[PDB]
Protein backbone atom coordinates (compact mmCIF):
# COMPACT_ATOMS: atom_id res chain seq x y z
CA UNK A 1 0.00 0.00 0.00
CA UNK A 2 1.14 3.82 -0.72
CA UNK A 3 2.70 5.53 2.34
CA UNK A 4 0.41 8.36 1.52
CA UNK A 5 -3.21 8.48 -0.45
CA UNK A 6 -5.98 10.82 -1.62
CA UNK A 7 -8.98 10.02 -2.88
CA UNK A 8 -8.81 13.84 -4.68
CA UNK A 9 -5.83 12.51 -6.45
CA UNK A 10 -6.93 9.96 -7.33
CA UNK A 11 -10.16 10.10 -8.53
CA UNK A 12 -9.76 13.80 -10.09
CA UNK A 13 -12.64 12.94 -12.14
CA UNK A 14 -14.82 12.67 -9.48
CA UNK A 15 -15.40 16.27 -8.08
CA UNK A 16 -17.79 14.83 -5.11
CA UNK A 17 -14.92 13.87 -3.20
CA UNK A 18 -13.66 17.23 -3.30
CA UNK A 19 -16.80 18.79 -2.14
CA UNK A 20 -16.88 19.80 1.96
CA UNK A 21 -20.54 20.15 2.79
CA UNK A 22 -22.41 21.68 5.97
CA UNK A 23 -24.96 19.87 7.97
CA UNK A 24 -26.09 23.32 9.09
CA UNK A 25 -28.11 23.49 12.67
CA UNK A 26 -29.30 19.42 12.54
CA UNK A 27 -27.79 16.67 14.04
CA UNK A 28 -27.37 14.79 10.70
CA UNK A 29 -23.59 14.25 11.17
CA UNK A 30 -24.42 10.66 10.35
CA UNK A 31 -26.35 11.37 7.17
CA UNK A 32 -23.71 13.32 5.73
CA UNK A 33 -20.85 10.94 6.25
CA UNK A 34 -22.59 8.43 4.25
CA UNK A 35 -24.87 10.41 1.11
CA UNK A 36 -20.84 11.76 0.70
CA UNK A 37 -18.95 8.49 0.71
CA UNK A 38 -21.77 7.35 -1.15
CA UNK A 39 -21.37 10.07 -3.68
CA UNK A 40 -17.28 9.22 -4.04
CA UNK A 41 -18.25 5.47 -4.76
CA UNK A 42 -20.87 5.53 -7.27
CA UNK A 43 -18.70 7.74 -9.24
CA UNK A 44 -15.46 5.51 -8.77
CA UNK A 45 -17.27 2.19 -10.05
CA UNK A 46 -18.47 3.69 -12.82
CA UNK A 47 -15.65 5.16 -13.70
CA UNK A 48 -17.06 8.54 -13.75
CA UNK A 49 -19.92 7.60 -15.93
CA UNK A 50 -22.07 8.45 -13.14
CA UNK A 51 -21.64 11.78 -10.79
CA UNK A 52 -24.63 12.37 -8.57
CA UNK A 53 -24.84 14.36 -5.44
CA UNK A 54 -26.87 11.71 -3.17
CA UNK A 55 -29.41 13.44 -1.34
CA UNK A 56 -28.46 14.10 2.45
CA UNK A 57 -31.98 15.46 2.83
CA UNK A 58 -33.66 12.12 1.36
CA UNK A 59 -31.70 9.77 4.20
CA UNK A 60 -32.48 12.51 6.77
CA UNK A 61 -36.01 12.44 6.63
CA UNK A 62 -36.87 9.03 4.71
CA UNK A 63 -34.83 6.44 6.74
CA UNK A 64 -36.72 6.63 9.86
CA UNK A 65 -36.19 4.56 12.67
CA UNK A 66 -33.38 1.70 11.69
CA UNK A 67 -31.32 5.48 11.33
CA UNK A 68 -32.05 6.58 14.80
CA UNK A 69 -33.96 10.09 14.96
CA UNK A 70 -33.01 12.35 12.73
CA UNK A 71 -31.81 15.71 13.76
CA UNK A 72 -31.07 14.40 17.26
CA UNK A 73 -28.67 11.60 15.72
CA UNK A 74 -28.19 8.81 14.20
CA UNK A 75 -26.56 5.68 13.32
CA UNK A 76 -24.39 5.32 10.22
CA UNK A 77 -24.79 1.64 9.52
CA UNK A 78 -28.47 2.06 9.70
CA UNK A 79 -27.93 4.64 6.56
CA UNK A 80 -26.16 1.98 4.37
CA UNK A 81 -28.28 -0.64 4.90
CA UNK A 82 -31.39 1.90 4.15
CA UNK A 83 -29.34 2.59 0.68
CA UNK A 84 -29.42 -0.89 -0.01
CA UNK A 85 -33.13 -1.66 0.08
CA UNK A 86 -34.99 1.81 -0.66
CA UNK A 87 -31.73 3.96 -2.16
CA UNK A 88 -31.24 7.10 -2.47
CA UNK A 89 -32.29 9.95 -4.65
CA UNK A 90 -29.84 12.93 -6.09
CA UNK A 91 -30.09 15.92 -3.94
CA UNK A 92 -27.07 19.17 -4.15
CA UNK A 93 -26.09 21.64 -1.58
CA UNK A 94 -28.65 24.38 -0.28
CA UNK A 95 -30.45 26.59 -3.05
CA UNK A 96 -28.67 24.61 -5.61
CA UNK A 97 -31.76 23.32 -7.24
CA UNK A 98 -29.55 20.72 -8.08
CA UNK A 99 -31.49 17.03 -8.53
CA UNK A 100 -34.15 15.71 -6.53
CA UNK A 101 -34.07 16.71 -3.09
CA UNK A 102 -31.36 19.23 -2.45
CA UNK A 103 -30.52 19.74 1.46
CA UNK A 104 -32.90 22.26 3.29
CA UNK A 105 -31.09 23.15 6.48
CA UNK A 106 -29.29 26.35 5.51
CA UNK A 107 -25.12 26.66 6.30
CA UNK A 108 -24.08 28.22 9.07
CA UNK A 109 -21.13 29.07 11.54
CA UNK A 110 -19.21 25.57 13.44
CA UNK A 111 -17.13 26.86 16.26
CA UNK A 112 -15.87 29.85 14.09
CA UNK A 113 -16.90 33.30 12.70
CA UNK A 114 -17.66 34.20 9.62
CA UNK A 115 -20.58 35.42 7.19
CA UNK A 116 -23.65 32.96 8.13
CA UNK A 117 -25.55 32.92 11.36
CA UNK A 118 -24.15 30.86 14.19
CA UNK A 119 -25.29 27.21 14.16
CA UNK A 120 -27.90 26.30 16.66
CA UNK A 121 -29.34 23.24 18.51
CA UNK A 122 -31.16 20.93 16.39
CA UNK A 123 -33.68 21.93 14.13
CA UNK A 124 -36.44 19.52 13.81
CA UNK A 125 -36.26 17.08 11.02
CA UNK A 126 -37.78 17.51 7.65
CA UNK A 127 -40.69 15.51 7.07
CA UNK A 128 -40.20 13.11 4.37
CA UNK A 129 -41.71 14.11 1.41
CA UNK A 130 -41.35 11.54 -1.51
CA UNK A 131 -41.32 14.34 -3.91
CA UNK A 132 -38.72 15.89 -6.07
CA UNK A 133 -38.12 19.74 -6.11
CA UNK A 134 -40.19 21.96 -8.76
CA UNK A 135 -37.51 22.01 -12.04
CA UNK A 136 -36.79 18.32 -11.71
CA UNK A 137 -36.16 15.80 -14.80
CA UNK A 138 -38.11 12.65 -13.15
CA UNK A 139 -39.78 11.68 -10.76
CA UNK A 140 -38.62 10.74 -6.88
CA UNK A 141 -38.87 6.76 -7.38
CA UNK A 142 -36.66 6.96 -10.79
CA UNK A 143 -33.91 8.92 -8.75
CA UNK A 144 -33.32 6.86 -6.88
CA UNK A 145 -29.65 5.34 -6.77
CA UNK A 146 -29.06 2.39 -4.54
CA UNK A 147 -26.66 0.15 -2.98
CA UNK A 148 -25.73 -3.54 -3.77
CA UNK A 149 -24.01 -4.68 -0.04
CA UNK A 150 -23.29 -2.74 3.06
CA UNK A 151 -20.37 -4.18 5.45
CA UNK A 152 -19.01 -2.90 8.98
CA UNK A 153 -14.58 -2.75 8.27
CA UNK A 154 -12.63 -4.38 11.50
CA UNK A 155 -10.90 -2.56 13.95
CA UNK A 156 -7.38 -2.81 11.73
CA UNK A 157 -5.68 -0.03 9.95
CA UNK A 158 -4.21 -1.71 7.23
CA UNK A 159 -7.96 -2.59 6.36
CA UNK A 160 -9.53 0.29 6.79
CA UNK A 161 -6.71 1.82 4.42
CA UNK A 162 -7.21 -1.27 1.65
CA UNK A 163 -10.58 -0.69 1.92
CA UNK A 164 -10.13 3.13 0.95
CA UNK A 165 -7.81 2.21 -1.54
CA UNK A 166 -9.68 -0.57 -3.43
CA UNK A 167 -12.97 1.24 -3.43
CA UNK A 168 -12.72 4.83 -2.29
CA UNK A 169 -13.94 7.07 1.06
CA UNK A 170 -15.26 5.58 3.72
CA UNK A 171 -17.51 6.25 6.87
CA UNK A 172 -16.43 6.37 10.19
CA UNK A 173 -16.87 7.88 13.80
CA UNK A 174 -14.85 9.09 16.93
CA UNK A 175 -15.78 10.59 20.39
CA UNK A 176 -15.30 14.31 20.74
CA UNK A 177 -13.94 16.62 23.09
CA UNK A 178 -13.65 20.33 23.64
CA UNK A 179 -10.02 20.68 21.78
CA UNK A 180 -11.56 19.61 18.56
CA UNK A 181 -13.74 22.37 17.99
CA UNK A 182 -10.83 24.82 17.39
CA UNK A 183 -8.63 22.78 15.34
CA UNK A 184 -6.73 24.85 12.71
CA UNK A 185 -3.86 23.03 10.93
CA UNK A 186 -1.84 19.77 11.42
CA UNK A 187 -2.51 16.35 13.23
CA UNK A 188 -5.30 16.35 15.32
CA UNK A 189 -4.45 14.22 18.96
CA UNK A 190 -6.62 15.24 21.79
CA UNK A 191 -4.83 15.93 24.91
CA UNK A 192 -7.56 18.47 26.98
CA UNK A 193 -11.52 19.17 26.98
CA UNK A 194 -14.84 17.72 27.87
CA UNK A 195 -16.49 15.16 26.32
CA UNK A 196 -19.21 16.40 23.81
CA UNK A 197 -20.65 13.81 21.34
CA UNK A 198 -19.92 11.61 18.86
CA UNK A 199 -19.79 12.25 15.43
CA UNK A 200 -19.47 10.64 11.86
CA UNK A 201 -17.42 11.93 9.01
CA UNK A 202 -15.66 10.90 5.75
CA UNK A 203 -12.32 9.28 5.50
CA UNK A 204 -10.59 9.66 1.96
CA UNK A 205 -6.73 9.08 2.68
CA UNK A 206 -3.94 8.63 4.42
CA UNK A 207 -0.55 10.12 5.15
CA UNK A 208 2.57 11.31 7.50
CA UNK A 209 3.39 14.43 9.21
CA UNK A 210 6.88 15.41 11.24
CA UNK A 211 6.58 12.08 11.58
CA UNK A 212 3.05 11.89 12.95
CA UNK A 213 0.95 9.06 11.10
CA UNK A 214 -2.71 10.36 9.98
CA UNK A 215 -5.98 10.20 8.70
CA UNK A 216 -7.60 12.81 5.95
CA UNK A 217 -11.05 13.52 6.60
CA UNK A 218 -13.60 15.55 6.00
CA UNK A 219 -16.06 17.20 7.93
CA UNK A 220 -19.76 18.41 7.54
CA UNK A 221 -19.01 21.77 9.15
CA UNK A 222 -18.31 24.05 6.00
CA UNK A 223 -15.20 25.04 4.64
CA UNK A 224 -14.45 27.54 7.17
CA UNK A 225 -14.36 25.30 9.66
CA UNK A 226 -11.01 23.64 10.48
CA UNK A 227 -8.23 23.34 7.13
CA UNK A 228 -10.81 24.18 4.42
CA UNK A 229 -13.63 22.07 5.97
CA UNK A 230 -10.90 18.84 6.25
CA UNK A 231 -9.00 17.16 9.41
CA UNK A 232 -6.19 15.18 10.25
CA UNK A 233 -6.42 12.86 12.85
CA UNK A 234 -3.68 10.88 14.70
CA UNK A 235 -3.75 7.08 12.65
CA UNK A 236 -2.92 3.57 14.16
CA UNK A 237 -4.22 4.23 17.37
CA UNK A 238 -7.49 3.86 17.68
CA UNK A 239 -7.31 7.34 18.63
CA UNK A 240 -10.85 8.76 19.69
CA UNK A 241 -12.52 5.62 18.49
CA UNK A 242 -11.34 6.54 14.82
CA UNK A 243 -10.78 2.73 14.28
CA UNK A 244 -13.57 1.57 15.72
CA UNK A 245 -17.01 2.44 13.32
CA UNK A 246 -15.96 2.03 10.12
CA UNK A 247 -18.97 1.29 7.70
CA UNK A 248 -19.07 1.55 3.66
CA UNK A 249 -20.88 -0.19 0.76
CA UNK A 250 -20.69 -0.85 -2.97
CA UNK A 251 -23.32 0.92 -4.87
CA UNK A 252 -25.93 -1.40 -7.31
CA UNK A 253 -24.11 0.00 -10.58
CA UNK B 1 -40.13 18.52 -35.22
CA UNK B 2 -42.64 18.32 -32.41
CA UNK B 3 -45.74 20.15 -31.60
CA UNK B 4 -43.68 20.78 -28.24
CA UNK B 5 -40.52 19.41 -26.30
CA UNK B 6 -39.04 19.98 -23.13
CA UNK B 7 -35.04 19.28 -23.22
CA UNK B 8 -35.42 18.45 -19.01
CA UNK B 9 -37.39 15.37 -20.56
CA UNK B 10 -35.25 14.42 -23.59
CA UNK B 11 -31.96 14.46 -21.49
CA UNK B 12 -33.46 13.42 -18.20
CA UNK B 13 -30.00 12.34 -17.22
CA UNK B 14 -28.53 15.78 -17.22
CA UNK B 15 -29.76 17.70 -14.36
CA UNK B 16 -28.40 20.88 -14.80
CA UNK B 17 -30.78 21.34 -17.65
CA UNK B 18 -33.63 21.48 -14.99
CA UNK B 19 -31.28 23.71 -12.40
CA UNK B 20 -32.02 27.31 -12.06
CA UNK B 21 -29.34 29.63 -10.95
CA UNK B 22 -29.22 33.05 -9.25
CA UNK B 23 -26.92 36.02 -10.50
CA UNK B 24 -27.35 38.28 -7.80
CA UNK B 25 -26.87 41.78 -7.44
CA UNK B 26 -24.69 41.92 -10.71
CA UNK B 27 -25.77 42.32 -14.11
CA UNK B 28 -23.73 39.13 -15.80
CA UNK B 29 -27.65 37.78 -17.33
CA UNK B 30 -24.89 37.19 -20.34
CA UNK B 31 -22.73 34.88 -18.49
CA UNK B 32 -25.97 32.94 -16.91
CA UNK B 33 -27.43 31.96 -20.06
CA UNK B 34 -24.09 31.33 -21.43
CA UNK B 35 -22.81 28.80 -18.87
CA UNK B 36 -26.17 27.15 -18.35
CA UNK B 37 -26.21 26.38 -22.22
CA UNK B 38 -22.78 24.93 -21.75
CA UNK B 39 -22.98 22.51 -19.27
CA UNK B 40 -26.34 21.01 -20.79
CA UNK B 41 -24.23 20.87 -23.43
CA UNK B 42 -21.60 19.38 -21.94
CA UNK B 43 -23.67 16.54 -20.82
CA UNK B 44 -25.67 15.99 -23.81
CA UNK B 45 -22.65 15.86 -26.13
CA UNK B 46 -21.30 13.17 -23.56
CA UNK B 47 -23.91 11.31 -23.35
CA UNK B 48 -24.04 12.14 -19.24
CA UNK B 49 -20.64 10.81 -18.84
CA UNK B 50 -19.83 14.87 -18.44
CA UNK B 51 -21.68 16.31 -16.17
CA UNK B 52 -19.97 19.39 -14.38
CA UNK B 53 -21.76 23.08 -13.73
CA UNK B 54 -19.83 25.06 -16.34
CA UNK B 55 -18.70 28.50 -14.02
CA UNK B 56 -20.66 31.64 -14.02
CA UNK B 57 -17.67 33.25 -11.67
CA UNK B 58 -14.86 32.42 -14.47
CA UNK B 59 -16.45 33.62 -17.76
CA UNK B 60 -17.62 36.87 -15.69
CA UNK B 61 -14.55 37.84 -14.11
CA UNK B 62 -12.02 36.40 -16.59
CA UNK B 63 -13.13 37.03 -20.16
CA UNK B 64 -12.33 40.73 -20.16
CA UNK B 65 -13.23 42.90 -22.97
CA UNK B 66 -15.21 41.23 -26.00
CA UNK B 67 -17.52 40.01 -23.04
CA UNK B 68 -18.78 43.29 -22.18
CA UNK B 69 -18.25 44.96 -18.77
CA UNK B 70 -18.74 42.46 -16.21
CA UNK B 71 -21.25 43.00 -13.74
CA UNK B 72 -22.47 46.59 -15.94
CA UNK B 73 -23.45 44.19 -18.79
CA UNK B 74 -22.09 41.94 -21.41
CA UNK B 75 -22.48 40.64 -24.89
CA UNK B 76 -23.42 36.57 -25.31
CA UNK B 77 -21.59 36.01 -28.36
CA UNK B 78 -18.53 37.16 -26.71
CA UNK B 79 -18.95 34.54 -23.49
CA UNK B 80 -19.17 32.09 -26.28
CA UNK B 81 -16.38 33.03 -28.44
CA UNK B 82 -14.45 32.80 -24.79
CA UNK B 83 -15.25 29.35 -24.34
CA UNK B 84 -13.93 28.31 -27.43
CA UNK B 85 -11.18 30.20 -27.10
CA UNK B 86 -9.55 29.66 -23.27
CA UNK B 87 -12.51 27.58 -22.18
CA UNK B 88 -14.36 27.49 -18.76
CA UNK B 89 -13.64 25.97 -15.67
CA UNK B 90 -16.44 24.09 -13.42
CA UNK B 91 -18.01 26.33 -10.48
CA UNK B 92 -21.01 25.60 -8.70
CA UNK B 93 -23.45 28.10 -6.86
CA UNK B 94 -23.03 30.09 -3.74
CA UNK B 95 -21.02 28.33 -1.09
CA UNK B 96 -21.72 25.23 -2.51
CA UNK B 97 -17.95 24.32 -2.89
CA UNK B 98 -18.43 21.98 -5.58
CA UNK B 99 -16.22 22.77 -8.29
CA UNK B 100 -13.37 24.89 -9.63
CA UNK B 101 -14.60 28.31 -9.18
CA UNK B 102 -18.01 28.12 -7.51
CA UNK B 103 -20.05 32.38 -7.43
CA UNK B 104 -19.50 34.11 -4.97
CA UNK B 105 -22.09 36.67 -5.66
CA UNK B 106 -25.00 35.41 -3.11
CA UNK B 107 -28.52 35.07 -4.15
CA UNK B 108 -30.85 38.11 -3.14
CA UNK B 109 -34.92 38.99 -4.61
CA UNK B 110 -35.42 39.64 -8.08
CA UNK B 111 -38.57 41.86 -8.13
CA UNK B 112 -40.34 39.54 -5.53
CA UNK B 113 -41.39 39.58 -2.17
CA UNK B 114 -39.68 36.58 0.18
CA UNK B 115 -37.18 36.06 2.95
CA UNK B 116 -34.04 37.34 1.31
CA UNK B 117 -32.54 40.95 1.01
CA UNK B 118 -33.76 42.56 -2.12
CA UNK B 119 -31.29 42.39 -5.04
CA UNK B 120 -29.63 46.02 -4.93
CA UNK B 121 -28.49 45.25 -8.60
CA UNK B 122 -25.15 47.24 -8.42
CA UNK B 123 -22.24 45.00 -8.19
CA UNK B 124 -18.50 45.44 -8.84
CA UNK B 125 -17.18 42.85 -10.88
CA UNK B 126 -14.63 40.65 -8.90
CA UNK B 127 -11.24 40.02 -10.01
CA UNK B 128 -9.95 37.16 -12.11
CA UNK B 129 -8.32 34.60 -10.15
CA UNK B 130 -6.52 32.25 -12.13
CA UNK B 131 -7.20 29.90 -9.50
CA UNK B 132 -10.09 27.18 -8.22
CA UNK B 133 -11.08 27.61 -4.77
CA UNK B 134 -8.91 25.66 -1.68
CA UNK B 135 -9.94 22.25 -1.02
CA UNK B 136 -10.54 21.46 -5.17
CA UNK B 137 -8.93 18.50 -7.28
CA UNK B 138 -7.26 19.90 -10.13
CA UNK B 139 -5.83 23.09 -11.21
CA UNK B 140 -7.58 25.87 -12.97
CA UNK B 141 -5.86 25.33 -16.34
CA UNK B 142 -6.49 21.48 -16.19
CA UNK B 143 -9.98 21.89 -15.09
CA UNK B 144 -11.10 23.95 -18.29
CA UNK B 145 -14.00 22.09 -20.67
CA UNK B 146 -13.26 24.06 -23.98
CA UNK B 147 -15.99 24.48 -27.01
CA UNK B 148 -15.18 23.53 -30.38
CA UNK B 149 -17.42 26.20 -32.34
CA UNK B 150 -19.50 28.97 -31.35
CA UNK B 151 -21.94 30.89 -33.72
CA UNK B 152 -24.99 32.40 -34.06
CA UNK B 153 -28.87 31.33 -35.14
CA UNK B 154 -30.39 33.51 -37.32
CA UNK B 155 -34.43 34.84 -36.81
CA UNK B 156 -36.11 31.77 -37.98
CA UNK B 157 -38.60 30.04 -35.51
CA UNK B 158 -37.84 26.60 -37.22
CA UNK B 159 -34.12 27.05 -37.13
CA UNK B 160 -33.69 27.47 -33.46
CA UNK B 161 -36.29 24.94 -32.93
CA UNK B 162 -34.59 22.29 -35.03
CA UNK B 163 -30.86 23.37 -33.13
CA UNK B 164 -32.22 22.89 -29.93
CA UNK B 165 -33.42 19.81 -31.14
CA UNK B 166 -30.74 18.41 -32.20
CA UNK B 167 -27.56 20.19 -29.75
CA UNK B 168 -29.70 20.91 -27.17
CA UNK B 169 -30.88 24.60 -25.20
CA UNK B 170 -29.23 27.71 -26.53
CA UNK B 171 -28.66 31.16 -25.22
CA UNK B 172 -31.06 34.09 -26.32
CA UNK B 173 -32.20 37.55 -24.99
CA UNK B 174 -34.90 40.00 -25.21
CA UNK B 175 -36.61 43.30 -24.64
CA UNK B 176 -37.46 43.81 -21.00
CA UNK B 177 -40.21 45.96 -20.05
CA UNK B 178 -41.88 46.38 -16.76
CA UNK B 179 -45.14 44.27 -17.16
CA UNK B 180 -42.27 41.35 -17.52
CA UNK B 181 -40.99 41.98 -13.74
CA UNK B 182 -44.36 40.33 -12.36
CA UNK B 183 -45.02 37.01 -14.06
CA UNK B 184 -46.33 34.12 -12.40
CA UNK B 185 -47.53 31.96 -15.47
CA UNK B 186 -49.22 31.01 -18.26
CA UNK B 187 -47.53 32.52 -21.51
CA UNK B 188 -46.03 35.91 -21.20
CA UNK B 189 -46.99 38.47 -24.15
CA UNK B 190 -45.88 42.19 -23.33
CA UNK B 191 -48.83 44.48 -23.09
CA UNK B 192 -47.82 47.71 -21.26
CA UNK B 193 -45.25 49.05 -19.05
CA UNK B 194 -41.71 50.79 -19.96
CA UNK B 195 -38.58 49.14 -21.15
CA UNK B 196 -36.00 48.09 -18.65
CA UNK B 197 -33.57 46.51 -20.67
CA UNK B 198 -31.93 43.60 -22.73
CA UNK B 199 -32.07 40.34 -20.47
CA UNK B 200 -30.07 36.82 -21.73
CA UNK B 201 -31.58 33.68 -21.09
CA UNK B 202 -31.33 30.46 -21.94
CA UNK B 203 -34.20 28.44 -23.80
CA UNK B 204 -34.74 24.95 -23.52
CA UNK B 205 -37.98 24.07 -24.89
CA UNK B 206 -41.28 25.29 -26.87
CA UNK B 207 -45.02 24.49 -26.91
CA UNK B 208 -48.54 25.32 -27.48
CA UNK B 209 -50.64 26.60 -24.07
CA UNK B 210 -54.42 27.10 -24.94
CA UNK B 211 -53.74 27.88 -28.34
CA UNK B 212 -50.71 29.95 -27.85
CA UNK B 213 -47.38 28.78 -28.78
CA UNK B 214 -44.18 29.79 -26.62
CA UNK B 215 -40.75 29.44 -25.89
CA UNK B 216 -39.68 27.58 -22.45
CA UNK B 217 -37.26 29.81 -20.83
CA UNK B 218 -35.23 29.61 -17.93
CA UNK B 219 -34.02 32.85 -15.95
CA UNK B 220 -31.85 33.49 -13.94
CA UNK B 221 -33.63 35.03 -10.82
CA UNK B 222 -33.92 32.39 -8.57
CA UNK B 223 -37.01 29.58 -7.77
CA UNK B 224 -38.87 32.39 -6.18
CA UNK B 225 -39.65 34.65 -9.48
CA UNK B 226 -42.09 33.31 -12.08
CA UNK B 227 -43.08 29.73 -12.45
CA UNK B 228 -40.04 28.53 -10.34
CA UNK B 229 -37.68 30.34 -11.97
CA UNK B 230 -38.52 29.61 -15.43
CA UNK B 231 -41.61 31.58 -17.65
CA UNK B 232 -43.32 31.03 -21.18
CA UNK B 233 -42.87 33.66 -23.82
CA UNK B 234 -45.14 34.00 -26.69
CA UNK B 235 -43.15 32.29 -29.85
CA UNK B 236 -43.23 32.75 -33.95
CA UNK B 237 -43.48 36.89 -34.18
CA UNK B 238 -40.02 37.67 -32.75
CA UNK B 239 -41.88 38.96 -29.61
CA UNK B 240 -39.59 41.55 -27.53
CA UNK B 241 -36.94 40.49 -29.88
CA UNK B 242 -36.96 36.55 -28.60
CA UNK B 243 -35.64 35.27 -31.78
CA UNK B 244 -33.25 37.77 -33.23
CA UNK B 245 -30.63 36.90 -30.50
CA UNK B 246 -29.99 33.05 -30.16
CA UNK B 247 -26.54 32.05 -29.68
CA UNK B 248 -25.12 28.60 -29.13
CA UNK B 249 -22.37 26.06 -29.78
CA UNK B 250 -20.65 23.03 -29.60
CA UNK B 251 -18.46 21.37 -27.06
CA UNK B 252 -15.00 19.83 -27.67
CA UNK B 253 -15.06 16.48 -27.38
C1 LIG C 1 -22.80 14.21 14.60
C2 LIG C 1 -24.26 14.58 14.76
O1 LIG C 1 -24.73 15.49 14.08
C3 LIG C 1 -25.06 13.96 15.90
C4 LIG C 1 -25.12 14.95 17.05
O2 LIG C 1 -23.85 15.58 17.23
C5 LIG C 1 -23.50 15.71 18.62
C6 LIG C 1 -22.15 16.35 18.56
C7 LIG C 1 -21.13 15.78 17.82
C8 LIG C 1 -19.89 16.37 17.72
C9 LIG C 1 -19.65 17.55 18.39
C10 LIG C 1 -20.66 18.14 19.16
C11 LIG C 1 -21.90 17.53 19.23
N1 LIG C 1 -24.42 12.69 16.33
C12 LIG C 1 -24.85 11.50 15.92
O3 LIG C 1 -25.74 11.35 15.07
C13 LIG C 1 -24.07 10.28 16.42
C14 LIG C 1 -23.08 9.83 15.34
C15 LIG C 1 -22.59 8.38 15.46
C16 LIG C 1 -22.29 8.03 16.90
N2 LIG C 1 -21.92 6.63 17.00
C17 LIG C 1 -22.61 5.70 17.65
N3 LIG C 1 -22.10 4.48 17.78
N4 LIG C 1 -23.80 5.97 18.15
N5 LIG C 1 -25.01 9.21 16.76
C18 LIG C 1 -25.65 9.22 17.91
O4 LIG C 1 -25.49 10.12 18.73
O5 LIG C 1 -26.58 8.10 18.19
C19 LIG C 1 -27.23 8.27 19.49
C20 LIG C 1 -28.57 8.90 19.41
C21 LIG C 1 -29.50 8.47 18.49
C22 LIG C 1 -30.73 9.03 18.40
C23 LIG C 1 -31.08 10.06 19.25
C24 LIG C 1 -30.17 10.51 20.17
C25 LIG C 1 -28.89 9.93 20.25
C1 LIG D 1 -29.26 41.08 -18.01
C2 LIG D 1 -28.11 41.66 -17.26
O1 LIG D 1 -27.96 41.40 -16.07
C3 LIG D 1 -27.67 43.00 -17.79
C4 LIG D 1 -28.42 44.07 -17.03
O2 LIG D 1 -29.75 43.96 -17.52
C5 LIG D 1 -30.53 44.97 -16.89
C6 LIG D 1 -31.98 44.61 -16.71
C7 LIG D 1 -32.58 43.64 -17.51
C8 LIG D 1 -33.90 43.28 -17.33
C9 LIG D 1 -34.65 43.88 -16.36
C10 LIG D 1 -34.08 44.87 -15.56
C11 LIG D 1 -32.75 45.24 -15.74
N1 LIG D 1 -27.89 43.12 -19.22
C12 LIG D 1 -26.99 42.66 -20.06
O3 LIG D 1 -25.93 42.16 -19.67
C13 LIG D 1 -27.28 42.86 -21.57
C14 LIG D 1 -27.69 41.56 -22.27
C15 LIG D 1 -27.46 41.56 -23.80
C16 LIG D 1 -28.73 41.71 -24.58
N2 LIG D 1 -28.67 42.80 -25.54
C17 LIG D 1 -27.56 43.32 -26.04
N3 LIG D 1 -27.38 44.62 -25.90
N4 LIG D 1 -27.00 42.76 -27.10
N5 LIG D 1 -26.13 43.43 -22.22
C18 LIG D 1 -26.04 44.75 -22.31
O4 LIG D 1 -26.80 45.50 -21.70
O5 LIG D 1 -24.91 45.26 -23.11
C19 LIG D 1 -24.73 46.74 -22.97
C20 LIG D 1 -23.71 47.13 -21.94
C21 LIG D 1 -22.44 46.57 -21.96
C22 LIG D 1 -21.44 46.98 -21.10
C23 LIG D 1 -21.70 47.94 -20.17
C24 LIG D 1 -22.99 48.49 -20.09
C25 LIG D 1 -23.98 48.08 -20.99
Amino acid sequence: LPESFDAREQWSNCPTIAQIRDQGSCGSCWAFGAVEAMSDRICIHTNGRVNVEVSAEDLLTCCGIQCGDGCNGGYPSGAWNFWTRKGLVSGGVYNSHIGCLPYTIPPCEHHVNGARPPCTGEGDTPKCNKMCEAGYSTSYKEDKHYGYTSYSVSDSEKEIMAEIYKNGPVEGAFTVFSDFLTYKSGVYKHEAGDVMGGHAIRILGWGIENGVPYWLVANSWNADWGDNGFFKILRGENHCGIESEIVAGIPRT
